[PDB]
């Protein structure tokens, strides 16, 4: 890497994605080609999620990616929201369409017309929904490959219940299976929360998410959302059904939403990534262990010291650790040390004549970048032991950078001098759209930053459900025109 | 509806009522509910461990692709301009240049392969990707969509060996998705110059035949792209051995898509449903309460689970068990297990094939030997009865009066063929029409032209 996490984060993030041969760039803004060595860490993720949605009677489907005028609006906050991002097909070859049909940003309104035509009666519901797909959105932001792009893969979960109560139950359990994404595969911490009025999706009465941290620049991310919809969808739609206990009567079905997308990636990056390159957390590794030959005698030597290599893989194999043995002889050793460390690879191991005489072989972490000689019979259990303990020291670090720059503010002042430390800050909040537009402007003309930093103003993250200290009787908004609602997190942010 | 009648009212009825499709606003979208996305996931899992085998890696390209990218080969952009989807604005804003939706990730892929490969150490490249194309004939679930799911496996070569090499183990993969996973023969063979791929060398492929309504259709194709794009790309290596020469990588493309599904369905349905391949059924087996009882039942579930059995115990209460039967019957599990109290008491049950309607009673104690054996057999049957279909319906012919008469009795049949693309180009034109399918590696039969001017023996047929 020529560039430093610290000196110039744009350019760092740049050369880790290429380096790692995660990202190349495409001709058409704000799309990025995911190469291989990116795919696997969604393809991991998709392992995980779709077990446990599974657990939860969730099902897979495909939707089409076309939506028609007429249902995209048919919701007309939501459709308010997001009709400038939309893409329109106008034309096929030459001949120019009737009428333009979308790409979908979100597939509320492609689905919700085939869940009316489903529910015919109490007992077609629940009905839960999961589809992996690509959507496009073009918002008016800065695109950065993983975090916003044009095009992005996510998966799209959506439910219909009988009863609010099904349905709230549903939310907050897949908030905490996004959480466990963030935390136990990616070791990365992550706030649940509330979003406020403004930053709620457009269309559902609540949305929850879970915001994560990233120390260099100072701003905080949203790792996922789950939303409560209630039945502002189910009214337009007609997805509607007789209770027998109130007979005669229609009732609208609760919907919820959830999502998470590619963006997940990015965060991993920007929260781990180091200067010797990216850091690949053991849980989501493609590979775990990469074994290299050293020293390289005749023919026979040389074969013998492959074979080595390749029983120490089929020893890996077989206690279901994720191990390439990187055998070219086009590369040197120095070169493929290297080019293992930018690809975030956990644990080098290493493997010479002197070593294979002796028994042993040399481990290297990624993360700390300890050498170790481990015995040839201790392979398994050790390399094993090593992964393990990579990914609690990947959480650890990450917990504590959370911890130490997330803290309290309850005054407007306090709130601007900690922002523009580099922290986000749960200041007392009044709720109201016009406090929180007040703040971003205030926070943005106040700001006192580095020379480089540009203009940016904060935002609110989310309302914690598990904010770090309860709220004084009588305390007010920051603004101090009203009371405080509840303690908000805040922060600059993407 | 019934099969042998009404076609489209018969095909319309399985696929929505064993919930495998609902209809969208959309011309030529349909969506994929859970029953039939199943499939297509075992079809996947299968796939997708078979090319991982031969170095094959997964990734993601855009769905967009620029004009200028999409016109870099100008065979391949003459022929697919026609059905590409072009975005022109966003929101209300008229963007300055219109971007194309993929029909295929040729011209989106290449760009990248070129920067890719500085030596012929960078090769070879082998990359699938899982995603969604849009081609703008008349739509048909399944069979032809405007858009669908599908596979895309590219690779780059040193060498044409290497290349063509794949090109047939690609093809044989596709063979075993169709034969060994959803029972359908197929004729694996050569597309003519008229029907091969624009911008390609030569295309294999796969052909699968709808004996309902007498129409052939391609299962699957093998493309060997030769050098096409790679010139026009500048994939371009160093000659090992010749300083300041330039060597152009061998390519192929490869798709398989979810019209697989429409052909099991076309294949095996009959009247009364929709039948599964236990191969790639997700429900293997679904047990019924008939007439304590649930807890036999989850024995049985229990029983077939640890011998990898797919099974599903519907113990709801709110449905009846003649519902039920219908239900998994129009969804075609191949087993039902009805477990009722006078079978309970006397420790057995029955087993009802999906396939044959055959009913059999079964000792509690050989439920895991038995039900195995019948899943064997039903996927073994269902293989042998279309194999068969196949067979009578492709036939050897020498002569346009010999050739019409068979196509006119909704079979497809081998002719022997000058290979001149007019002279097929009039075939279809006397015919109405019917269309070259492939020439098969493997024929029935070893003369002249159907035309009487002027190669090998060619399948021909009409054609979806
Ligand atoms: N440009 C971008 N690039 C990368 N990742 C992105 C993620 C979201 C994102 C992620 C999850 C949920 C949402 S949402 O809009 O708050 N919710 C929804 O769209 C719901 C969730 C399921 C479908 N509707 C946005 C929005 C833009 C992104
Ligand atoms: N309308 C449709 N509906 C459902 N399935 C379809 C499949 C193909 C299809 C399938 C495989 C390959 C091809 S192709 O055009 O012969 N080859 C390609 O597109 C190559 C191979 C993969 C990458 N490009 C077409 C074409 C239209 C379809």
């Amino acid at each position: 890497l020529e560039a430093k996490k610290e000196e110039n984060l744009a350019d760092w993030y740049s050369q880790v994605i290429t380096k790692s041969e995660m990202i190349e760039y495409h001709d058409i803004s704000g799309c990025y080609i995911l190469r291989p060595w990116a795919y696997a860490i969604w393809e991991a993720i998709k392992d995980f999620f779709d077990a446990e949605i599974k657990k939860l009677g969730v099902e897979n489907c495909y939707f089409p990616m076309f939506v028609s005028q007429s249902a995209l609006e048919k919701e007309k906050t939501h459709v308010a929201d997001f009709a400038p991002e939309v893409a329109w097909v106008t034309r096929s070859g030459k001949t120019e369409l009737a009428e333009p049909i979308a790409i979908r940003p979100t597939s509320e309104t492609v689905m919700y017309p085939a869940y009316a035509k489903w529910v015919q009666s109490h007992r077609d519901l629940p009905i839960k929904l999961n589809q992996w797909c690509n959507v496009v959105r073009w918002e008016f932001k800065h695109p950065q490959p993983f975090l916003r792009t044009r095009e992005f893969l996510w998966q799209e979960g959506h439910s219909a219940f009988a009863t609010m109560e099904e349905a709230a139950e549903e939310v907050l359990q897949i908030l905490d299976l996004y959480a466990q994404v963030y935390e136990e595969l990616l070791a990365i911490p992550v706030v649940k929360g509330r979003k406020t009025e403004k930053e709620k999706f457009a269309g559902g009465d609540y949305t929850t998410t879970i915001e994560a941290f990233i120390s260099a620049s100072g701003r905080a991310i949203q790792g996922g959302t789950s939303h409560h919809l209630g039945q502002n969808f189910s009214k337009m739609f007609e997805i509607v059904f007789e209770d027998p206990k109130i007979p005669g009567e229609k009732q609208f079905a609760y919907q919820n939403s959830w999502g998470l997308t590619t963006r997940t990636i990015g965060v991993m990056t920007m929260v781990h990534g180091d200067n010797m390159g990216l850091v690949l957390p053991p849980r989501v590794a493609c590979v775990q262990v990469v074994i290299i030959p050293c020293g390289i005698l005749s023919e026979e030597d040389k074969e013998a010291l492959i074979a080595k290599c390749n029983d120490y893989r089929r020893r890996l194999l077989s206690v279901n650790i994720r191990v390439r043995a990187d055998l070219r002889d086009n590369y040197s050793p120095g070169w493929k040390f290297n080019h293992w460390e930018l690809k975030g690879v956990p644990i080098r191991l290493e493997v010479g004549p002197r070593d294979m005489k002796s028994c042993q072989f040399v481990a290297v972490r990624r993360d700390t970048g300890e050498k170790l000689t481990v015995a040839e019979n201790e392979a398994e259990t050790k390399l094993q032991a090593i992964l393990e303990d990579i990914q609690v020291t990947l959480f650890t670090r990450a917990s504590e950078d959370l911890k130490t720059h997330m803290v309290v503010a309850n005054t407007m002042e306090d709130f601007q001098k900690i922002l523009d430390s580099g922290k986000i800050v749960q200041i007392p909040f009044c709720g109201e759209i016009d406090c929180e537009d007040w703040i971003k402007k205030t926070t943005a003309r106040d700001q006192d930053l580095e020379p480089g930093a540009p203009s940016m103003g904060a935002k609110s993250l989310c309302i914690p459900f598990k904010p770090l200290c309860e709220l004084q009787p009588g305390a007010k908004c920051v603004c101090g025109k009203n009371p405080a609602k509840y303690y908000t997190l805040f922060g600059r942010s993407y």
